[PDB]
This record gives structure tokens, C-alpha cells and sequence, in this order.
């Protein structure tokens, strides 16, 4: 099957333009049909575009479906940004039975100003080595808005296994935190060069990393 | 146009059958296909039944689709319920004017057993007081019910300021993970002997202590 690869997030403030892009990685865009459904936090589905471009009845014009033929993508184009537009947007559509349907992106209308994360990676703790654990955490704080995508690699290869990254929840500052972890065992942290948090906000990626040391 | 009625919520112990029904307001439920959706907090939807009743790659048989023509309905029917099941589910069908959802079924599972929560405290990076920040994790896990207290303690004495708590969430075990963290200078980490975090749950304490280092 092919997939469908939409931005993990996207914001703007109230009366703005947003754009959502979803890439369709093989076949032709123009093959079959893009849906585009809204969640907003709390609520169930609803579909703003089916077949590309269409509108269901009670769906403003300020809700608009496209697609780039030249990029293999679908657009959706949110104009005149209102508070109730924040949601998760998906994409869909399909290769014969296969139905596939897009990571999902997170629409913010800002509520206050962006803020770019600090992130901090520990070592393994010296106790929990001695119960045979050797768990990274990546602290995330101080971010708006509350949307990131948290990124593991041993050495400089992607880790898969062992990741648990928390929901972003608003602190005493108004602004989120999160952490995520990964649960090593001793053997598989002394086994790697070193481990690498990368941590995406609002288009910009930082990265920690951390190794074994002599002390 | 119509809509698909499923019930708010149903609850359920575990081992036993859950049934979750969705009923077409007008047109008949046999004249197009209906789709099942199950979604977990903080995470995108997954696709549990398409085409009425096939179940994807990876979706447990215990879920079963299927159509009663005289209800004019669709259910869901998740056979030896598991605590993994608890999710919201999303029955979904068309008429060429749209792609329709239900409202969302809150499945709760019942009796789950109270869990002890991990706790692993890490002291400050060399790389972090190497920028002049001191900031100490309790990384917090694997616990149920899905609420903690945490008091921070410098020496022996009550930690009053500089402390942040993640909002508990749920992970992938279907326990709950926080972070608390707090937010030394590197004379603050340096002038006492030891940090420690106390995290309360279910009435049960756990502490962990760290120190400087000798490096
Ligand atoms: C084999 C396929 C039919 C199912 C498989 N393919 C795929 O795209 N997924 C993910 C998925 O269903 N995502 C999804 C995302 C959003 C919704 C929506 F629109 F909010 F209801 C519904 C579903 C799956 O679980």
C-alpha cells in the first residue's frame, strides 16, 4: 500500500489562511478520491471534503479541498480561521480495498504566543541500573503550541521498540510539557555509541543525545 | 442526508461480550457499506471493521461486525472484552452526498486492578549544568488509577517552589505515566546534599534520592 504523509501540525491566528498538505507516496494523486475529515478535541468525526474538492451542505466555503497533480498531494485550505477550526484534520483515500488514511494534523488557532521547547536528556540514573534498567527520559517544557513529534535514535538509526511519549498538558506558566522514554536494558544502552532525542515544534527539530561515560 | 445513532457510552467487565449498536436515521442501513473505528486518548483512529464485517491485518477476531436489516442498524461486538478495548469506537457509512459518522461510543472496562507506579529520579546532566541549568526527572509509570501527588524534598526539607507535574496519560500498557520535574539553579543542586521525589498514590509512598556526582 502507499501512504499518505501529512505535517504533524500547523497554526495561525484568528482571521488567517491555514494550508494542510497531504503527499500520497506511490501511485497518482489524481487515481482516487480525497477525503478530509475534522476532529475537534472531544468530538467525533466529520468530513469536510469528500472527493477532492466537494463540500458537504453545512461545510463554510472557508473550507476548501485541492489537489497538486505536479507535488502528487491534497491540500486543504482553511481560510478566515475561527477558534472552533482547531482540530485534528485527516486525510484519506485508497488503492483498490485499501482504504489509507493520513497520520492526522493538529490545527492550533493561537491562543497566545508560540514557544519554542526546551528539551533535556538524561543518562540511565545509577539505581536503576541495578535493577537491570537502563530507561532514557527526554523532559520537553516550557512549548506552544502543545503539539510535537518526539524521535529516538540508537546511534543513527530510528528506534521503534520501547518508546512512551506523554500528552502535552498546560503548566503553572500556561505553557506544556511532556515527556517521553525509553525503556533500555543495561545490555542495549552499553551496546550503542550513544542515544538521540529529536524533538519537532512548529517546524523546527532539536536533538539531545547522550552516552555512556566514565565516572 | 442521514445520521448514525450509536449509544454515548456502554461499560463492561473484562472476559465478558460488548455489544455497540449504530442505527441509520433514514435510507437502509444494507444500502452502503458501514466501517468501524476504534481511537485511543491522545492517539489517531484505527480501522477495527470495513465492508460491514472484515476485520483488517492486525485487529484481534474478538471484534465482529454486523448488520441487522429490521433494527436498521450496524453493531460492533468485541467478544473477551480486554482492558486494551477501552477506547472511543466510530461507526461511519456514505450516501454519495457525504461520508457520515456516529456521535462515538465511550466504552469504559471495569474492575481494573489498582497498579504501583514506577519511579526512577534523575539527577542533572553534565551538558545541561554545563548551560547553566540544574533541572532534576521523577519519571512516573505504569500506574493505575491514573492519579499522583508529588512532594519534592532538599536535605530533609519541603520543596516549595520550582516544581511542574505532567497531567497522568495513558500509555500503550493501559497504565498511566507523568513526569515531575524541578527546576534547579546549579548552586541550588550543589549547596545540598541530596534531592529527593515522593510520589504518593493509592496511599502508598515510594521515595528516591539522588546527589552530586564526584567526577
Ligand atoms: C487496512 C485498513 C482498512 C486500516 C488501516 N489503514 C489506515 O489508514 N489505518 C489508520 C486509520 O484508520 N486512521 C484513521 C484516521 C482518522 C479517522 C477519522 F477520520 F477521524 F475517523 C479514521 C481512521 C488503519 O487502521
Amino acid at each position: 500500500n502507499f501512504m499518505l504523509n501529512q505535517p504533524h501540525s500547523v497554526s495561525e491566528s484568528p482571521g488567517k489562511t491555514v494550508t494542510i498538505s497531504c503527499t500520497r507516496s506511490s501511485g497518482n494523486i489524481d487515481s482516487n478520491y480525497v477525503q478530509w475529515y475534522q476532529q475537534r478535541p472531544g468530538s467525533a468525526p466529520i468530513t469536510v471534503i469528500y472527493e477532492d474538492n466537494q463540500r458537504p451542505s453545512g461545510v463554510p466555503d472557508r473550507f476548501a479541498g485541492s489537489i497538486d497533480r505536479s507535488s502528487n498531494s491534497a491540500s486543504l485550505t482553511i481560510s478566515g480561521l475561527k477558534t472552533e477550526d482547531e482540530a485534528d484534520y485527516y486525510c484519506q483515500s485508497y488503492d483498490a480495498r485499501n482504504v489509507v488514511f493520513g497520520g492526522g494534523t493538529r490545527l492550533t488557532v493561537l491562543g497566545q504566543p508560540k514557544a519554542a521547547p526546551s528539551v533535556t536528556l538524561f543518562p540511565p540514573s545509577s539505581e536503576e541500573l541495578q535493577a537491570n534498567k537502563a530507561t532514557l527520559v527526554c523532559l520537553i517544557s516550557d512549548f506552544y503550541p502543545g503539539a510535537v513529534t518526539v524521535a529516538w535514535k540508537a546511534d543513527s538509526s530510528p528506534v521503534k521498540a520501547g518508546v512512551e511519549t506523554t500528552t502535552p498538558s498546560k503548566q503553572s506558566n500556561n505553557k506544556y510539557a511532556a515527556s517521553s522514554y525509553l525503556s533500555l536494558t543495561p545490555e542495549q544502552w552499553k551496546s550503542h555509541k550513544s542515544y538521540s532525542c529529536q524533538v519537532t515544534h512548529e517546524g523546527s527539530t532539536v536533538e539531545k543525545t547522550v552516552a555512556p561515560t566514565e565516572c
